[PDB]
Order: C-alpha cells, then structure tokens, then sequence
C-alpha cells in the first residue's frame, strides 16, 4: 500500500485480542489529534506509526498538541499493545504539565506480565485525568476503515473477538479500580468442597513487617493477582513466588506474608514454594485458602512438605472471609453477606486438613 499506513497483514498481526502472543516485541499505535471544539463538523488529524526505538516516530503528534493560542486538543490512541512501564510514567508526566490536553486510550492487548510498577504506572496515568479502555468491535471496525489501506474490503472480525475482549476488560478494571469485581470474589471465592466452572484462580496477598514488638502492616504492598491459564501460562502461586523479588525487602528484619487463596497450591507450586521459603527465611509465609485443590491425590504431599519447610496452612474462615471482602473487592460500602453453608464448610474443611497434617 502506500506509505504511513498498514495493510490487512500488518493490522490483523498487530491488532488482535486472541492468545497468539507476541514472539516479537513490537507496539502499533494509531492517533487521532482533533481540536476540542463545539461543531461535529472538525478535520480529525489521523495518523499511525510502530515501534521503531531507535528513532521514536510514533511519539510525532508530540509537537502536534504543544501549548498554541487558546486550543485544546483530545488525543486519542489506537494502541496494539499496552504502554510500556516507562512510556505511561512519561505520558503522565506530560499530562499533567499540559493540562489543555485531554487522552483516551483504546488498548487492544493488556501487558499479561505484570510488575508492580507496570501496575503502578498504568494507575497514576489514569489518575492524571486520561481514559483507558479496551477494544471492542466498534473501535477494530473504526480503526480498519482510517488506518488499513483495504481496498474496498469490509472488516471481517474472530470468532472470540467480545469473548475475549470482556475478559481484557475485567483484567483492565482489576488493574485501575485496586480491587477485583464483588460477583468474582463471590463466584471464586466459595466454600463447597467440591465445585465446577472454577478454572481461574484467584490469590490476595498481604505484607506485615516486624517493628516495636508487632506486626504493622505494609499497607503499601496489598495486593491480588489472578492465574493466566491461556500461549501458554503459569498457576497464581508461581506468578506470586517472583512478585517477591520486586519488594526489596530487607534481609536482616523479618517479615510476615499472608495469602489468601481461591485454590489451594498443587504440588508443583508447594515444592516451588518450600524451595523458596527455605531459601528466605526472612520470611514467614502463611496461607489462608478457601477450597483444598484435591490434585489427584499429589496435593497431600505438597501441604506436608510446605508444612514442613515452615507455613501456618489453614482454611479461611467468616472472619478472613470478612476481611478479604473489605480490603479486596470493590464492594462500595456494601458489606458482606455471606452464602449459605459457610461455617459448615469451613469447619468440615478444617477437619479434614487437620486430618492431612497428621500424616493421615
Ligand atoms: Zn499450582
């Protein structure tokens, strides 16, 4: 096609909300400058560009918003992937020293890999006044009519293009909300022994560090994760085991880590986890868990062996219930009614790890 656009190739490899990932670090990102004005009738300013690095010309429209007379301007990103760590840091930044510039955000794919500061990041961006939101069929539909050079080839959609994308958007509203969905937490976080559906697994953590003679909270380091699953994908107490690492936490003061499971860990990730903590012990790990994930019978071992690397295992009872609802979801002031069954479960759940502990 001609040059500054995509042809269906490139637009169906970079946009694309299916499990392909990307064996190939690049970003597409489409923008849409338009002068804040009252009339319908405006010249919208479309343009497009991929991550060069090595000269940047996707960050062109730059100069195009600068502070001139009196305009405002609302920018408007047509992103594959999700902003860099570092590129939504910067894009704050600029937002707030430009306060005569709006920013809506179309992301197609959420950076699944997550970091603290990713996470971080990403909120403060929308803290400084900028919209985010994934793409549905509308915005694939706009973008493949201003920025694919079709000739006179209508969009033709995936299968699981809104199955996808509402999952992305759950995703999207657990990383700027701070706190997971009130039905999720219901639907995940059950009592019954025995259950279906649940294939997700969810996992709060929280931090106490060791100061005067108590356990003070590190209210700053709070915090949940879901599995991926999916490419392919790891369990939540593996991609827990390497949020850690991000913590720097001091070495010679002791810490005491809590989590809160969906599912109890398989065997894979209470090895993974004994390993760990014999390797830190700094730390005291205790894990609070909802269901015990039978495994197939391989999970008695994983719990003796965690056990005896040094973890408090327990089941979660009313009062933990309680207390992931108000520090955890985002309930809005509601409180917490719990289901039917929960202190018969929680109790015969008890009983029986019990009955695991002692080499039974
Ligand atoms: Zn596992």
């Amino acid at each position: 096609g001609p040059l500054g656009s995509m042809d269906p190739d490139t637009f169906s490899d970079n946009f694309n909300n299916r499990p392909i990932a990307s064996r190939r670090n690049t970003v597409y990102l489409c923008y849409e400058v338009k002068t804040k004005g009252p009339s319908r009738d405006a010249k919208i300013f479309r343009g497009q560009a991929a991550s060069e690095d090595k000269y940047h010309p996707e960050m062109r429209f730059l100069s195009l918003v600068s502070k001139w007379r009196d305009q405002e301007y609302e920018v408007t990103w047509y992103i594959s992937w999700s902003p860099c760590t570092k590129c939504a840091r910067d894009m704050a930044t600029f937002l707030q020293e430009n306060t005569h510039v709006t920013l809506t955000i179309f992301v197609a794919r959420l950076y699944a890999a997550a970091d603290p500061d990713y996470q971080e990041a990403l909120r403060s961006l929308a803290q400084a006044g900028a919209t985010i939101k994934i793409m549905n069929y509308d915005e694939f539909q706009h973008c493949w009519s201003k920025f694919v050079y079709s000739q006179g080839a209508p969009f033709q959609p995936w299968d699981g293009l809104d199955e996808h994308s509402q999952a992305l958007s759950g995703r999207l509203g657990e990383i700027l909300r701070h706190s997971m969905d009130a039905a999720t937490f219901t639907f995940n976080f059950n009592n019954e022994p025995w259950v279906r559906g649940r294939h997700e697994t969810y996992l709060c953590y929280e931090v106490e560090r060791m100061h005067n003679d108590t356990w003070v909270k590190l209210a700053q380091r709070r915090g949940f994760l879901a599995n991926q699953a999916k490419l392919e994908g790891r369990h939540a107490a593996l991609c827990f085991l390497d949020v850690i690492p991000f913590w720097k936490l001091d070495l010679d003061q002791d810490y005491r880590v809590t989590c809160f499971t969906s599912w109890s860990p398989c065997f894979s990730c209470a090895q993974e986890m004994a390993k760990f903590i014999s390797k830190n012990k700094h730390v005291s790990l205790c894990i609070k868990t909802a269901r015990i994930y039978d495994d197939k019978g391989r999970a008695a071992e994983g719990l003796r062996t965690l056990a005896e690397a040094g973890a408090k295992i327990s089941i979660m009872t009313y009062s933990e219930f309680k207390h992931c609802w108000d520090t955890f979801v985002d309930h809005q002031g509601a409180p917490f009614q719990p289901w039917d069954g929960l202190d018969e479960h929680s109790q015969d759940l008890s009983g029986r790890l019990r009955a695991i502990l002692q080499n039974q």
